């Protein structure tokens, strides 16, 4: 793996998102890494639709909670591999309202083929993200609620419950650390990122890393 890469500056990361009062994280790791894998392969970026999955993927439950690999085999296996862009299937669940699935003619902005687990190893994933683009990863984001900006370096490490998009990483920085995209506005930590430290496994991240496959 190369000393640092950031996703941000080969155009394969949109803006940054707010899912409000919706528990809808897992619908965000999901899509940002469907954005990024589809813009990494040759096409436009362009800005996927959340709503899709928090009203219609029916293995997960909404704004109570999901995990992305149920999403990723919900839109392979129950949406022919099609996700919708964000304009014509707009985010609306930020009040914690959640309607019922629309689903009829709506835009397609990219088709996966796959998705795959990524070993729970840093360097493995520091090496696939260099080469592949952003990955969707799940922590414990116990620390995440009090966090600022700079290098978390103690972060509470005992049950996943968040899931966000890992964007990059600095292994010529005391200490290393991974950039992540948050889904709480570009209000919150650092215009909406947050720095951990690499290599310590620092809020369990490790454990549950998983990308889309385009073609
Ligand atoms: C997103 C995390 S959040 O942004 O921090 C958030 C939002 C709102 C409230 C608290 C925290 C969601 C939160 C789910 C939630 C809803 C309502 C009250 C409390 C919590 N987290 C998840 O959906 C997690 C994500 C995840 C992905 C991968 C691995 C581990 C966790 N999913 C989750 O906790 N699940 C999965 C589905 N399930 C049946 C219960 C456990």
């Amino acid at each position: 793996a190369p000393a640092a890469v950031d996703w941000r500056e080969k155009g394969a990361v949109t803006p940054v998102k707010d899912q409000g009062q919706c528990g809808s994280c897992w619908a965000f790791s999901t899509i940002g890494n469907i954005e990024g894998q589809w813009q990494v392969a040759g096409n436009p970026l362009v800005s996927l639709s959340e709503q899709m999955l928090v009203s219609c993927d029916t293995i997960d439950f909404g704004c109570g909670g999901g995990l992305m690999d149920n999403a990723f085999n919900w839109i392979v296996n129950s949406n022919g591999g099609n996700v919708f862009t964000e304009a014509s299937y707009p985010y609306v669940s930020g009040n914690g309202e959640q309607p019922q699935c629309q689903m009829n003619g709506h835009e397609i902005g990219a088709a996966i083929t796959d998705h795959v687990d990524l070993p729970q190893d840093e360097d493995a994933i520091a090496a696939y993200l260099a080469e592949n683009g952003p990955l969707a990863i799940a922590v414990d984001a116990t620390s995440f609620m009090d966090y600022n900006g700079g290098i978390l370096t103690s972060c509470t490490s005992e049950q996943l419950d968040h899931g966000v998009l890992l964007v990059g990483y600095n292994d010529a920085s005391n200490p290393p650390y991974w950039i992540i995209k948050n889904s709480w506005s570009n209000m919150w930590g650092e215009d909406g990122y947050i720095r951990i430290e690499k290599g310590t496994n620092q809020c369990l991240m490790n454990q549950a890393v998983s990308s889309a496959v385009v073609g």
